[PDB]
């Protein structure tokens, strides 16, 4: 009998021959294999749904960006974005280098383009043996190392080979036999472009690596292994068909120029072809804002880097070019029909939030649990999750490690919240008061007099925890919100408050009135007058005024001066609009909203908050004050999952983030034509994130005082929702 046909049994102890101490990890790829071709597609799959049936299973493993083979493979054996790991495509241009990579040139061997410690170096470091039959990177020396067994890249090999070269290793004595192994192959990625993913040809191709993998599990079988060695089954993004319609040609804007060169496909990237000595003299902005907001409903929108969402973590690269573009689900960019491979085939490479670039993950041995299904996540988290099942420490790396506890039988990493490293305090009352030049409406209820319930109030999760290592804060309390005050920047880190179903707000005026908060040292970028008729610049609230759960009239202590932050104009249409309209209404959805929000400093665009030194070179002079201008603005919405619940008596959390750009226009959404504010909403869905993206890029920490264990809340921060398509 064949290991298919075998009732599933539960493996809760490694049931291993004699000369094995414990259970190997096999990574096994396929290539291109869309989550969504076993959602529709798994009663032809009879091996792969075994698997899933009787082992641990997401609908959807999300990829990284851009969706391409090589930049996902390195990743999931790196647990790195590819812009930390540095293999960022396919095919790249180093200026520094001066040299391409692409996978069927010498390039590919050559160490300098492979950053960060895959998963077989690891190994090595702590005496574990690793065999590879063909992985991106493994037939490269990193760091001196080369896999015990390897394979250098060779399409043309039978898959059968693969396998049963494999099934060899697994024979070999103790001594010698890795303990870590991956294969890879090329199917159904290249039926999937050749005929398109809804094709009787993709469906051959997902027939044919079924009864592979049955291959591996009956050899598996043959050899007492089925029950003593963990596989995971994956692969590195899914695939979308593409259309000669839907092809966007920059020469139809530029003219037929040939001064540059574009990476073709759903994540085009754009530099000079005069390289390297004009790669950063050559003047990215005027070309993205030549093909800024040309058609109607364009569907690709160009990017300096620093700009693209920060969910994409597309940026700190020196082989991502300055000017990308952000396309459309199934559209794809070229400089001109010359350059570009043929535009009616399946494709990939886009959004790695789109439903049909979601991929393969299915868990199964000792080490996984039985039926489990669980919610999306990365593929970086693979990288901790391999290391637990190998007995390693991993490498620093940007999976969350125990946030994939739930899939296993027994988490073997028990992680814990971060420290919190700023330096708290209390801020007295002990500021001598002066004029701040505002000129306040009558109806302003001033403050005359300045002289645990509040708090769970407004912080009912914990407040969020200082990570910024030496950074000095003071906890600012008022009757409806808390403040996280920076005493080294004079601005507010964060605000937290919680804006119940039922609450109304104001709809009196607060033009240029504010109220000195005499528990802050008063600066001059404090002051209405610094801010009066400021062509440069304005001043947001993090706090709403108009929101008043107790009285009609505006919030007087939403207009203290620990409560602003410097805003362009542009940006307050956004942040209005928010406030004003999209809050209401979501606290109306969500039987209430727990909000915090807070400036962001990520200059150097790393996904991570600015060390002091790079804040004082980013600082701006403006009307002879030195000001410091947020590169974003972030916010957390937090309610409940139960809607009977208000988010102060959460049995479960739900939660949305977001790090909305701060920029001095609004030529990002195209909003010359027209005459509503609908495309904030899009903006905000565009640029939503995991909670941990504001964390990583704020240095705070949320949700810590919450009783689920810290690997739940893992779970919950990590989360990204997928667009449906
Ligand atoms: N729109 C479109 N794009 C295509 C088409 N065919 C290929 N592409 C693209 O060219 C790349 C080369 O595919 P290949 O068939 O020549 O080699 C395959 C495979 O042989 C190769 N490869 C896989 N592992 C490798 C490895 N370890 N070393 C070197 N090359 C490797 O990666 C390629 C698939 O990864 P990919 O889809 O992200 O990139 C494709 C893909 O993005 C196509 O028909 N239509
Ligand atoms: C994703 O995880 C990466 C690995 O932890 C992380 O990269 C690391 O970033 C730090 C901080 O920039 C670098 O640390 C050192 O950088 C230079 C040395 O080159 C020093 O001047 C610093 O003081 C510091 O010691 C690491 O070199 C870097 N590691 C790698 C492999 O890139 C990323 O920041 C993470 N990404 C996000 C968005 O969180
Ligand atoms: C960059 O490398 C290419 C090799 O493809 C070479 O032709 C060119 O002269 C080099 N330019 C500089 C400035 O080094
Ligand atoms: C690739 O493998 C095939 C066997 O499947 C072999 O004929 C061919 O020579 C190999 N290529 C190289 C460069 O070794
Ligand atoms: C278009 O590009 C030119 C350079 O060719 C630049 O001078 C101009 O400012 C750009 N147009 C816009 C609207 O930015
Ligand atoms: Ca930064
Ligand atoms: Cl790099
Ligand atoms: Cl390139
Ligand atoms: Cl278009
Ligand atoms: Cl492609
Ligand atoms: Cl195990
Ligand atoms: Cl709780
Ligand atoms: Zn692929
Ligand atoms: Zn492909």
């Amino acid at each position: 009998k064949s290991w298919v046909e075998e009732t599933c049994e539960s493996i809760d102890t490694p049931e291993c021959p004699a000369e094995f101490e414990s259970p190997p990890t096999l990574l096994f790829s396929l290539d291109g294999f869309r989550a969504e071709y076993l959602h529709t597609w798994g009663g032809l799959l009879p091996v792969i749904s075994k698997l899933k049936n009787c082992g641990t299973y997401t609908k959807n493993m999300r990829p990284m960006y851009p969706t391409k083979a090589f930049p996902n493979h390195y990743s999931i054996v790196t647990g790195l974005y590819p812009e930390s790991h540095g293999i960022i495509d396919n095919k790249m241009y180093d200026p520094k280098m001066n040299a391409s990579f692409s996978l069927k040139s010498k390039e590919k061997f050559n160490p300098l383009w492979y950053k960060g410690q895959p998963i077989w170096v690891t190994a090595n470091h702590q005496e574990v043996k690793s065999g590879t039959y063909f992985w991106p990177g493994s037939d490269v020396e990193i760091d001196g190392i080369l896999p015990d067994i390897y394979k250098v890249y060779n399409g043309s090999v039978p898959f059968e080979e693969r396998i049963l070269a494999v099934l060899e290793w697994l024979q070999l004595p103790s001594h010698e036999r890795p303990h870590f192994y991956t294969l890879y192959l090329e199917e159904p990625d290249s039926s999937g472009h050749s005929h398109g993913p809804v094709s009787s040809e993709v469906i051959k191709a997902l027939q044919k690596v079924d009864r592979l993998v049955g291959m591996l599990m009956d050899g598996l079988k043959d050899l007492g292994l089925d029950k003593c060695l963990n596989l995971i089954l994956i692969s590195d993004h899914g695939m979308e068909q593409g259309s000669c319609k839907k092809y966007v040609y920059l020469n139809k804007y530029l003219g037929d120029v040939n001064n540059v060169k574009v990476v073709y496909g759903p994540a085009a990237r754009l530099r000079p072809t005069d390289v390297p000595e004009t790669y950063y003299s050559f003047n990215y902005e005027a070309l993205a804002k030549n093909l800024s907001c040309r058609e109607p409903n364009q569907h690709f929108r160009p990017y300096l880097k620093p700009f693209l969402p920060k969910r994409l973590h597309f940026a700190k690269s020196d082989r991502i070019e300055p000017l990308t573009f952000y396309l459309d689900p199934q559209w794809q960019l070229a400089l001109n029909p010359s350059e570009r491979k043929y535009c009616g085939s399946g494709f990939h490479g886009s959004d790695n939030l789109f439903s049909n670039m979601q991929a393969l993950f299915i868990g199964y041995g000792p080490a996984f649990k039985h039926g489990a299904e669980v919610d999306s996540f990365e593929n970086i988290e693979v990288y901790n999750l391999m290391c637990d099942l190998l007995g390693l420490i991993p490498a620093p790396n940007n999976g969350s490690h125990g946030s994939l506890n739930h899939l296993l039988k027994k988490p073997i990493y028990n992680p814990s919240h971060p420290k919190e490293e700023g330096f708290l305090s209390q801020c007295p009352i002990k500021s001598t008061s002066n004029d701040l030049g505002c000129t306040c409406d009558p109806w302003i209820v001033p403050i005359k007099d300045f002289e645990d319930d509040i708090y769970h109030m407004t912080v009912p999760y914990g407040r969020p925890r200082i990570l910024l290592k030496q950074h000095r804060v003071c906890l600012l309390q008022q009757q409806q919100f808390l403040t996280g005050y920076s005493l080294d920047l004079l601005m507010p880190l964060w605000a937290s408050y919680t804006f119940l179903s039922n609450d109304q707000f104001s709809r009196d005026d607060f033009s240029n009135c504010l109220y000195q908060d005499l528990r802050i040292p008063l600066s001059p970028v404090h002051k209405c007058s610094y801010y009066k008729s400021n062509s440069k610049l304005s001043y947001g609230f993090l706090t709403p005024p108009r929101l008043n759960r107790v009285s009609n009239h505006i919030y007087s202590e939403a207009l203290l001066t620990s409560n602003i932050v410097p805003m362009y104009q542009s940006f307050q249409v956004i942040w209005h609009y928010l406030h004003d309209t999209l809050l209401q209404r979501y606290a109306h959805e969500r039987n209430g909203i727990n909000v915090v929000s807070g400036p962001v400093f990520d200059f150097d665009y790393d996904g991570r908050y600015d060390s002091l030194e790079i804040l004082k070179q980013n600082s701006r002079v403006i009307r002879s004050q030195e000001i410091l201008i947020p590169t974003h603005f972030f916010i957390v919405l937090t309610s409940c999952k139960q809607l009977s619940e208000t988010p102060l008596e959460c049995s479960a959390l739900e939660s949305s983030a977001y790090i909305l750009p701060h920029r001095p226009d609004n030529i990002e959404s195209c909003t010359h034509g027209k005459r509503e504010s609908s495309w904030v909403e899009e903006l905000l869905t565009l640029h939503r994130a995991r909670v941990t993206d504001v964390e990583l890029i704020t240095g705070l920490s949320f949700y810590q005082d919450r009783q689920e264990s810290v690997s739940e809340l893992l779970r919950l921060k990590t989360h990204l929702p997928i667009f449906s398509q």
